[PDB]
DNA sequence: GACCCTCCCCTAAGGGGAGGGTT
DNA sequence: AACCCTCCCCTTAGGGGAGGGTC
């Protein structure tokens, strides 16, 4: 049976049989040495049946050329099973995220904020945890606190990129008397000085929202990220970080201040 | 911010930034004309965050270009949601099939029947539906039909490849009172003289196993296909077909015979 | 007329490397 | 040596077509 008749038997393309014969899977029974014509037999039809049965299970071709010659191999099936379970767990997540995106675009005409998961590696920061009356005074109190460290610690150098951020160790919404902790990543351990300490901030997976604008409207970003966490079946693991990428130190216009909200989060 | 600093800010590879600059997804704020060095800006990070937020939902790159360049594109998000649900159905199907495959392979070292889900197109057949006293006697009455149809309808040409099957119209198991119908795909219509009639058989999606060996062991393949149907949550929609690939007409060896059992099913 | 072969380029989203540049 | 660039080839499972030959 020539390649066309066999390709009509299996309901498959001739190019598929060519590719298979090239890769070594499903080699034909008789190759005409004069013109190269590939002739097939029903013994090849029964082989293509199991080839298609494995292909319908998601196995890649190099997995099939192992499954069909190394007959005892069973770990390559449990591996694909765990892979399928991971794919389902990711696809359901993506479906919930798309549903949330659609709900938000229906409610508001514009996707002002856009959540995105990212992996934040651990870093050595110098930290000062204290109580502030409000956010405005906290912004004023940060730079002298940084100056104290960079003066009293020779050889201390900031990290590139400059990961400078704050943590909010409250559990409920506190407009005032906020137990904020300011941190700034350093290349290595420095010595403690007074109330300012050093520590390692653990590596986290976090959903992130960048907020372009003034600081007095970060409540919108926090409300959006909390809605995202509650909706998509996630759980806030740790205190929410807030990363200062751009601000009064780098730009003079308040409308171009760029800050990134980070929610350390884990899935339930 | 140079490309090396930006790749660490974004926590992505450099070649990703090169690809996004080449396709036009993320273009640097300023490219040095002589060297070619790409330089980035906070407003490029604000856009890479959008790129990542959309790519974590599984959007293709061109869909991301269409989404960030053209607003009011909620039809593309709906398309992606429908495709996500389709992929979730297919992944759950794959998971159930590989669970069944593991349940059988870790039970018995050899796989006797692989199961493949293939779509059979519609065809024109001549058929004789009659009660057969036994399956052993069933094979005997077929060549009479085969001669009679070619004698009554001259020039009637069978299709290629030959689709010759049996329709087991019994909704319950029995040995001696089998209500079966022998069908054979033919190119064009003919006369319906006698109990042999012409008809079309609707196109079906069917799970199929290929049975190699004599016709007494077919109950094994039928029980296996029923077990597959019950395990994988399919529903048997129509009467099972039995496609005779190889038989007494091509090969004298009874262990070289081949036959394909087809179960018309739908996913419910 | 139909059918079949090899050879070449293409997919999506980058990965890896070679060779050249500059401070 | 540290970064940077462009250019070329590579990944899947085959698709599409050109040019040439065969039944
Ligand atoms: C959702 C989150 C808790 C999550 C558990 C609550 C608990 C503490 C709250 C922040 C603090 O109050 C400081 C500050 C007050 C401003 O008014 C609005 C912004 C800030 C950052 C607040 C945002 C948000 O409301 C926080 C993070
Ligand atoms: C599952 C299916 C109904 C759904 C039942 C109902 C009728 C049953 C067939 C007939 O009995 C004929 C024959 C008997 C042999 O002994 C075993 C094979 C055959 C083909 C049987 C297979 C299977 O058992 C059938 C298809
Ligand atoms: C030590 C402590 C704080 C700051 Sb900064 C800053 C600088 C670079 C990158 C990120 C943050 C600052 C403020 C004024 C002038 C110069 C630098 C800072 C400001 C507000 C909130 C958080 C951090 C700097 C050093
Ligand atoms: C018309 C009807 C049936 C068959 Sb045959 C067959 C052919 C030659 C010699 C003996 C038998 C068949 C099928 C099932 C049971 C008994 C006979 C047949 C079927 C498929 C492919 C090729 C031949 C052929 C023409």
């Amino acid at each position: 049976s020539q390649i066309g008749l066999f390709s009509k038997i299996c309901r498959v393309t001739i190019k598929t049989l060519h590719y298979y014969n090239k890769i070594g899977l499903l080699v034909p029974a008789y190759i005409n040495p004069d013109n190269g014509y590939r002739f097939y037999t029903s013994d090849q039809l029964m082989k293509f049946h199991q080839i298609a049965s494995l292909r319908q299970l998601g196995f890649t071709i190099t997995e099939i050329v192992t499954l069909t010659q190394d007959e005892n191999s069973c770990h390559i099936i449990e591996r694909r099973r765990l892979e399928i379970q991971k794919q389902i767990r990711d696809m359901a997540d993506m479906l919930s995220r798309i549903n949330h995106y659609l709900q938000h675009k229906k409610k508001e005409r514009i996707m002002l904020y856009q959540a995105a998961l990212k992996e934040i590696p651990e870093c050595i920061v110098y930290s000062k945890r204290f109580i502030v009356p409000d956010f405005s005074s906290y912004i004023k109190l940060i730079p002298p606190i940084g100056q104290e460290v960079m003066k009293a610690n020779p050889g201390l150098t900031l990290t590139t990129p400059a990961y400078c951020f704050t943590l909010y160790h409250d559990k409920e919404y506190k407009e005032k008397n906020m137990d904020v902790e300011f941190c700034e990543a350093v290349n290595d351990f420095g010595k403690n000085e007074g109330n300012i300490i050093f520590q390692v901030i653990p590596a986290i997976t976090a959903v992130t929202v960048i907020h372009k604008g003034p600081y007095d409207s970060l409540r919108n970003a926090y409300i959006y990220l909390m809605q995202w966490v509650e909706d998509n079946g996630y759980l806030l693991t740790n205190s929410p970080r807030e990363s200062y990428i751009d601000g009064i130190w780098n730009k003079q216009d308040s409308a171009e201040w760029m800050t990134e909200i980070q929610f350390p989060v884990e899935k339930v």
